[PDB]
């Protein structure tokens, strides 16, 4: 398996 996560301002 795996993991993934991502994040951005508006």
């Amino acid at each position: 398996g795996y993991r993934v996560a991502g994040y951005e301002t508006q």
